[PDB]
């Protein structure tokens, strides 16, 4: 009932890692698109 154990932080850590790469690119596009 408590979601504090965290058994997927690492399984998604990898994703948060790839998503961080999207931000750097997101900053570039944000300047050309808008």
């Amino acid at each position: 009932m408590a979601e504090m154990g965290s058994k997927g932080v690492t399984a998604g850590k990898i994703a948060s890692n790839v998503q961080k790469k999207l931000t750097r690119a997101q900053e570039k596009v944000l300047q050309k698109l808008y």
